[PDB]
């Protein structure tokens, strides 16, 4: 049932991804509902995006047939990889970047209620020259709001990246390490409070231009980050802690950045203990425009010659109790996490611990050897 | 030339990358002579994964004495007229770094945090903090039960900080310094962001590890650092550390053998020298024995059952300097100016020397993974 995780209009869409048909990772385009092996046009997705800039026609690759006819299976139904065809993460050589704390109104309010409320929002809004829900990060209004927050003793390093001029942008994981649709993702076995983060992921080419978008799960360990923000990397970057997919949807007549900007991202978590968590949260509340976030990651002071993928952040808060009252959500082995939006489909993974997930073994040199052996270089 | 190589470099085994005119080439320097080992393995990462530690690497193609090669630093060859160019000695490795592994750095991190990145507040905060702490941080082993009891004391003192958690708690601070293939090497320009007004070099020793997590050798490093970004918010760590040309490793990795081992890394005296167009001079020394966690312990936290690195990784071990010498205004401390020359040196590894400019004036990073792949393929090396 490969159709259940594609966008409802996928046959009218342009998808860009990676599939192993049995010889190794192959960049594919899906157009008219049919898969095209484009490896002879460009041997990687990063190379394809660099070879064909926006507005250029991408030629046809070799026909692999209707995507729904490929026997693709997820790990929880095919634990041993018996399937003849394996869908992969749609990234290969791109750097994996991630923004965080991009929904500021959420952050601000959560601090005002931790203190309580209606009375605190008066002064902050009057000093800002405006309602908090209109906060513009990096503005002069945000600057006066910062100084008012400092004067109240409510300021924090998190509000700095919420409303200051610089967004929080970090490296989510090493190149070639992402999980894809239908893979296991890993939380550290020594983390006790962790959660998914349902996100939209931008595809950017080697010229810093936004080409398309996919779904992402930024697997997150709250107990590490909460002990120290200097453990951010350890909270975000472990074996199988990144999932992107199922495909990147490229911008065309049917789909553009404006569709990303108004995308409703849904999250569902299902456990064997019969725990269920559901929730939806709209990209229109993001406090920094996706094109602005791309322009902070890429510019005169940082380039990315193979391109980069960019997680745009989330406003989902893992506060729903599971077993321990007041301590919020945490994963258990075998949880199924679905991240979905209508124009991009469904990214679904199974949760295990980083030591039980398959280790990351296929790195840059493994790809090079594989592509060399197939005559694709 | 010999000015930037180990004292005993002709007796050492050095591993690095040189562009002779056709693209990046993994080289070994033995007996003072350069070997092109590209036909043995096409990258440094591949070479470390093909030969385990202790295994003798067979001889490559002789390229003559190293001192006979016309290698020139950017401050003497701005347009790159030299026929040969020395590169960073990493290629496919992930660039990993440890933080606050020396007490002098830990204190300056708490200072810039409480200053919220404002250099004009550092003197006042340093005067308070340096006396109340100091003699405290190195009084415990990080991650021990003792360290947990010191944490409870400092919390009661009102002195606790998220930086002390990674300085003495069970988890070291490890982060990604920059993207694969983005490092600068000896003789390159490094970059501080043009919008940073409180910044510094960070001399460090850099380990080379293979794809099995084994420590293989060591180089020198400059982890160019923006204090005003990181002090404003620790969530800006990546932006404080990872910008165009903000990473320098070199001149070569020295591989472990009978002339050099991890024990030499553990006792290495490291020297920092900064010189500017304004005739500012800083010169200082510190020793690796002051590190709070053994280098093998740090590599063991970076690599294990919960994070692999199939192409290997480089690991900055943490800076042992935090420059606070006043440059222009009494009490205002240090920051870089364009044209600064930064020398990191220790006798067993040589000299890593770079010229500082702003990230936007440094040449952009254009040679990434695809460029390397295409270059190697065109040379028949795959
Ligand atoms: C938090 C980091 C700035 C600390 C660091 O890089 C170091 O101490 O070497
Ligand atoms: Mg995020
Ligand atoms: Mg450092």
């Amino acid at each position: 049932g490969v159709s259940e995780f594609l966008p409802e209009d996928w046959k009218a869409a342009t998808l860009l991804g990676r599939i192993d048909f049995g010889e190794g990772p192959t960049p594919v385009l899906v157009r008219g509902g049919r898969v095209e092996d484009v490896s002879k046009i460009a041997p990687t997705v990063a190379d394809l995006m660099n070879a064909f800039q926006p507005g250029a026609v991408i030629p046809r690759g070799e026909d692999k047939g209707p995507l729904e006819a490929l026997d693709i299976r997820p790990v929880w139904e095919d634990p041993d990889g018996a399937a003849p065809v394996k869908l992969l993460a749609p990234v290969d050589l791109q750097c994996l970047k991630a923004a965080g704390v991009t929904f500021a109104v959420s952050t601000l309010e959560r601090v005002i209620e931790e203190r309580a409320a209606l009375k605190i929002r008066t002064l902050l809004a009057e000093r800002m020259g405006g309602d908090l829900k209109s906060v513009e990060p990096g503005s002069q209004g945000a600057q006066r709001l910062k100084d008012a927050l400092i004067a109240d003793g409510l300021w924090s390093q998190y509000l700095e990246v919420a409303i200051g001029p610089d967004a929080e942008i970090f490296t989510k994981g090493p190149t070639l390490s992402s999980m894809g649709w239908g893979d296991q993702v890993g939380v550290r076995y020594d983390s006790h409070w962790n959660n998914p983060e349902p996100e939209v992921v931008l595809l950017c080419d080697g010229s810093g231009l936004i080409r398309g978008a996919a779904l992402g799960n930024d697997v997150n360990l709250r107990d590490f980050e909460g002990r120290s923000a200097l453990l951010l990397s350890k909270a975000k970057d472990n074996n199988a802690s990144c999932a992107i997919g199922p495909f990147f949807r490229l911008f065309d007549e049917t789909f553009g950045l404006d569709d990303v900007r108004s995308a409703e991202v849904e999250l569902k978590i299902t456990g064997r203990d019969n725990f269920v968590l559901d929730g939806k949260s709209n990209m229109s509340l993001i406090s920094r425009d996706p094109a602005v976030l791309a322009g902070q990651a890429y510019g005169k002071q940082h380039q990315y010659p193979d391109g980069f993928a960019l997680f745009l952040g989330t406003m989902f808060a893992p506060i729903q109790d599971r077993d321990t009252p007041g301590q919020g959500f945490t994963h258990k082995v075998g949880d199924r996490v679905r991240v979905s939006t209508p124009k991009l489909g469904v990214l679904e993974n199974e949760v295990t611990t980083c030591d039980k997930a398959k280790p990351w073994t296929f790195g840059i040199s493994a790809l090079i050897r594989n592509l060399a052996g197939r005559g694709l270089l």
